[PDB]
């Protein structure tokens, strides 16, 4: 087996990546692209030489492999410890679709935070945000997107103080059960939601400003075809299923102004006015906004 | 020897496994029949390796099958890994029976969610909704079936809530109390119900419509045999016993609109006709619904 | 010598209790006779093998009955998990006796339920229902038949919901608050209930016609020389003690028509008549109908 | 060395014993004194060993000692559960003491309670009932008696369910909180109580008879010497220690009829007469209550 | 051989902080910025002498380096035993910033607590304090100032408890999950928090007065420009974005008295004046009063 | 072999140590500074053998220091199982003071302790009790002084209760998480206490007077020209601090009838007088209090 050589490679790589690593770690991890890439090809390396180990036998290609688990190990241990010295983070890039049952937000909510994790970077991920009654965040990896459905579903202060926590550039703690996950941080780019509710919050709850400032889009939806369908001949599902399109062109959408709270252009300091939007604008919008914080946050 | 020659077997067995979900893995994971095909196939190389390793004690095939035995969990993390961060689920088949009480509803529901769960796939296996008295999910092992009995008993409105959650294309967390079973998923295929309520969800409950609209096949059940003899001879067990036959006839359904919520035919949104049905024309109507959702998920 | 003999014999009892459960785990889980004696041999087995272990001292008996321990727990794991993979279970047989203060209904019971499990199977079980203010199962181990001494006494409904849980053939599953009983469900055949109340349910009740259709049978008792000497001379305890006797004869029982809800012979659905009864009948009766249902839920 | 002879001579013991556990099961599960002595003597073993095996210094003896200790565990566990296992309990024996606030039955209840605990078994112990603030019992260690102060105090409708749960023949599981606390037994023999309300339960309440039953001595308490100096000389320090007498002959004691609920005679059944009693012949009625109880069950 | 040479260099490194930590306990553990100094320098020693071992594979570095840090942690276990028998400790310097939502109230703390970590030692950290749905400490790392965001957004008795306990100079032990943090303390030497409440704690709060005594320096804020802007072109993100400056000259501070709960110049036990202050201006004057207090407590 | 000589010589002192103890159990379990120099003794004997192991590490001395070990945990085992044998241990002394908020109670606490720490015992040690937030007691060393700050702060009915738990003379099990930790005696001659709640208990407490019993000496602190120039200047932080003298000359202490919960006299069996103390007035009757009680318990 042509072993000697690629462990020559992989031990070159870890070298390099171990001095490149050390020199300028603050730069590095205000750098949130070239840490993500860095942390990909470890983990590419650990898992070549652990393959590479595992497929052979001999007791020096397992020492080998075991220090070079150890070298990999260290310098990954020492990145995370300087990414969690941090004393900021950049402000995620939160949209919030707000409709009626059955037109369509959850599928289309995919298809944007699709878009957009691809966007952000190529091989990003979208994750889960838990929901009420559960407690933890153990199946949270740090992804560039995160998906909230059925926000408001019932016990909406609790979502409104889940959403404020998240929604900001301050640091954060999340609760885990794992004893491996204690002292786990929310480092995600951008959060994508769908509600039946009538707004980010209630009209009367405490925090309405707090809340409502931290969402980036707004947008309500409507789907007339899908509406007067189901009204006039209920129980067909072929005429249903024949109301909606591959490119999402049955969904039409309004947008209030930053900071709004219903579909009126009130604000909780003013009055302002809503404006047609298509799911390609929304995407062109959030995807400028995301780069342009991204830029500012380096140059913090 | 035939030792060496069932691991040899097996050995091929596990680099086929391997390079197949080397060459591709999200094609892999969206064609449930292949994966599923694929654990089976890991589970029942592990199982032969176990029982082999513990049938001898010799060093060397202890350690072959270690070694094997490693391999096999290594590819089956990879495949799990990969399932989890699905971004989409395919729709869960949900049929919900309502009528009044004794009369032979659930009866019906084992035998609806049996033959479900093997025209889905040979060896279905069928699994348990946990109740309002219980909190967690531990003991759920992704099966193609679920049943769920006495429905709205005590607490409709918490039913309601974990009907909405469950049945939906958003992925979804589940709260367990094991360690190992944190941040888990809900991946089943079709949800049989039975019920004393008038209907899914009270008529002035807030989330009527995202509830109903989710309930795929409502049906609506009597025994008008059972009833009178119940009536006119009380006390009697052995006239009672007469009137159940081994094919269901004793049972006569109903059918409302797609979306309804009573007997009437109402719907959120309209007004429709009920239609006669039989138990085995309803298990068609589920086959063939759950083929076509099916087939669209692996297309999409 | 004595230990090999005794090796080779438990040797071969392993193998050909493996070779059976691989051939018919299924018709074994539904021959609930011959489940239960194949569980109770491996139990002697696995007992008389680590009694064995412990009275010898050396390698080979050490490690030869390591494995063989080994080997009955997976055969015991394997029937395990296809006993809790099944679809149904069988109706339990339920009484309630009902009747005033300090007559003898629960030495009554006692002696009911101490019968019964007797011959539901030599060296059966009874076990405790956990009242009503432990709401966790940490003590039930799956006896033949449960005792449930007050029921009604302070919260009436939440019993009511209790007992329509677990009387029933639906599968169960049961809220218990150790790790290693998370996931566990109920199995009992035979329920005694002693009561102070009307009936099973309050008259308006919801779900009286759904716990009261589960009562096999209700029993209504009395003691009219107890009553009697305790109402012209109070105080006096020699009369008391006199008047009881050991064969029960002090007790009075009449019979309700099947599912019926009071002692004048009502039903939800009609109106029977009552009927009287003796504790030994009751017995020979509910023997009876526990070996009907037994056979009938085998057969399928 | 002397270790060999020293082991055969205690192994043999603990066989012997063993044999007189075997065949004597449920007698010694029976009667609580054989049962302490078989514990006790049990654990003397045990660090005996466990002396031996921190002296010993050869790994043969180490061996057998610790294959000692785990047929020591074994046949403890063994006697647990044969203990857990069973139907029945012996019956409490409840003194119940009515009186106004400042006239001693505190300290003559401790007096009682220590007198019985001698005298049902040398050196027994004296436990606290939870102070109806702690709903679980997790200090509780199944003491020879417990003692109850305070019963009532505006929440006597909790203390009368409680009363009636704790005082019976039927088993019992306490609501506990620690792990290992799950599944606890009530194994106290009986119940001293001391409280200011005019009796066990209102006259009003649904339960009464069944709560008064159960009461085995009901003494009504007063101290007209006490009450006497109070109205003449307030504050009188010297006054009030001269009242009280180390003999508690300053309390003047009425026993009510078996069964009864009130100073007057009165029963849920009929009319019986009070009778003056004292601390002495309160004391050898209750010691020769409980010998004829534990015998009858003993023997049953 | 530079190795050897290097190694011998680490060898009389410890030596000679091993003969300086004997020279007083009690007074290196008095002087907080020499033990801070002393702990730094020998986990780097450590940290360099595992990383020369990780280079190297020989037994004998490998050996001589796990000697040194045998001797290491012993040092550092003493000095960590000094450390925690202290009766008394320094009071944290607070400062709780109170203002309107959306101005700028969390950069501009996070712009102090940089500056004041920098001023306290080179190269001082911030760390993250657990917030209401966190229950534990484990990102705690004994840092020199700690970040508290949105102070009573929910429940806010429970933020004045956590901080009427830690700010105090009575030694606290913190509530952790991980073994081998059990039994740590609270040793920080500033706090920062922003809140939108009205002030430290709600008025008719029982321990009003106890925490607000606690607080050393109370900021009210204002940003009229950025108001008006959101007021006048509500949607309008880059004119607002434009009224920001990098030297927070667009948010306006005042001073409220020690022991204030207003901004009307109210104490609990008085009323007072406010004054008008700065970033600057504020960060001099904490600096003082940290560097005060720091003395005194090295005198004491 | 100097090393030899110096193990033979600890280990004859062992031996010594060993057969004292076991001659005189009884003195050493009862005298707490006896059990205290015999601790002392152990630890000394441990590091000077730790000292030894690092001298030389021949197989012989290893056997022999391994043997030295042995002999000092089989003394610190029997000390703790002859410690846990006892009936009962010392009762603790207990000083509570109150006062209103910021005049200087937790550092005339501290001086105390410390000063009481110090008479008791040469080097006497002062530990720190866990509040609310902690439930264990891993932090736990047996010291002679125990401080207790914000008393009731929040959970005045568990800090009555665990003051009721601790000041008992019966022995008592701590609650730890660590494995070793469980089984923790609790063993301490003072308790110090600083309180802003008036009195011990609230007038309405069921064991408001039991309670009360438990402290030994309570003090009520006021510092009039600390409040007057508080009233007269609220933001004068200079003027303020001129009011605080280094010997503590500006409190005011009296002290309340024994048993008393408030401080104007009143008592649970009457009322007395208050009376003027001063803290060295105060150490020196504590100081003679705690030696009559140890005297009376040793001389039994
Ligand atoms: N783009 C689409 N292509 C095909 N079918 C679609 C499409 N959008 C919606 N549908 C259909 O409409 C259904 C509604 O799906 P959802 O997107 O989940 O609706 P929804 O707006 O999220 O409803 P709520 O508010 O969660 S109750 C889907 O299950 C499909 O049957
Ligand atoms: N197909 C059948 N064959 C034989 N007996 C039957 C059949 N269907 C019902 N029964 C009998 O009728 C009883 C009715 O029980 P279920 O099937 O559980 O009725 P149900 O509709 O679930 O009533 P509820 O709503 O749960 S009270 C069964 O327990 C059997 O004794
Ligand atoms: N078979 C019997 N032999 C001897 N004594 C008996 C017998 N049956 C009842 N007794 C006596 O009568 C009492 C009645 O006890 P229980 O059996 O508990 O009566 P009960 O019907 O359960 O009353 P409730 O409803 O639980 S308050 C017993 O405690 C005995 O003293
Ligand atoms: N025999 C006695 N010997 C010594 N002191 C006694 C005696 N009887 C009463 N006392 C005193 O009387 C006091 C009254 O306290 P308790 O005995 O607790 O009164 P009590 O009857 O419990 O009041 P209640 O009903 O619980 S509020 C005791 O604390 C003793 O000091
Ligand atoms: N100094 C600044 N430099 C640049 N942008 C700023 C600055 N201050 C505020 N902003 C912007 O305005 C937003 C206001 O954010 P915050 O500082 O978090 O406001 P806030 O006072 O904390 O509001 P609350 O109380 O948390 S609702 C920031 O997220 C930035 O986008
Ligand atoms: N002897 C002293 N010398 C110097 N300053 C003192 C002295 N006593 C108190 N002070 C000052 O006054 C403050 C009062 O704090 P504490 O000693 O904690 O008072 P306190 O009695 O504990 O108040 P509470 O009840 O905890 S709110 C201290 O933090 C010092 O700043
Ligand atoms: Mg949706
Ligand atoms: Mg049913
Ligand atoms: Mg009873
Ligand atoms: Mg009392
Ligand atoms: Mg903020
Ligand atoms: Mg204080």
């Amino acid at each position: 087996d042509q072993t000697e050589k690629t462990l020559k490679d992989i031990e070159s790589a870890v070298i390099d990546m171990e001095v490149l690593s050390s020199t300028s770690v603050t730069q590095l991890v205000r750098d949130k692209q070239s840490a993500r890439a860095y942390m990909a090809i470890l983990d590419n390396e650990e898992e070549k030489a652990r393959k590479l180990s595992v497929r052979n036998a001999d007791p020096h290609v397992v020492s080998s492999t075991n220090a070079l688990i150890s070298r990999i190990s260290m310098a990954r241990a020492a990145l995370a410890k300087a990414q969690a010295e941090m004393t900021s983070r950049m402000r995620p890039v939160v949209i919030m679709m707000c409709g009626p049952p059955g037109i369509g937000k959850t599928k289309a909510a995919e298809h944007l935070a699709k878009r957009l994790a691809n966007e952000i970077r190529p091989g990003g991920k979208v994750g889960l945000v838990p929901r009420e009654a559960v407690d933890h965040w153990d199946g949270y990896h740090g992804e560039e997107v995160m998906l909230w459905d059925d926000y408001g579903m019932t016990k909406i202060q609790e979502d409104c103080n889940k959403l404020q926590a998240i929604a900001d550039s301050a640091p954060l703690t999340l609760n885990c059960d794992r004893i491996e996950n204690k002292g786990m941080q929310f480092v995600s780019d951008a959060i994508v939601i769908t509600t039946n509710a009538p707004g980010p919050a209630p009209v009367d709850f405490v925090n309405l400003g707090p809340v409502c400032r931290r969402v980036d889009f707004l947008v309500y939806c409507t789907a007339p075809e899908v509406e007067h369908t189901r009204k006039v001949s209920p129980g067909d599902t072929t005429a249903l299923k024949d109301c909606f399109k591959p490119d999402f062109s049955h969904l039409k959408m309004e947008l209030a102004p930053q900071g709004g709270f219903d579909n009126q252009g009130n604000t909780p300091f003013g009055k302002g006015v809503m404006k047609p939007t298509t799911i390609n604008r929304l995407l062109i919008q959030a995807v400028a906004l995301t780069m342009e914080r991204q830029d500012e946050f380096q140059l913090q």
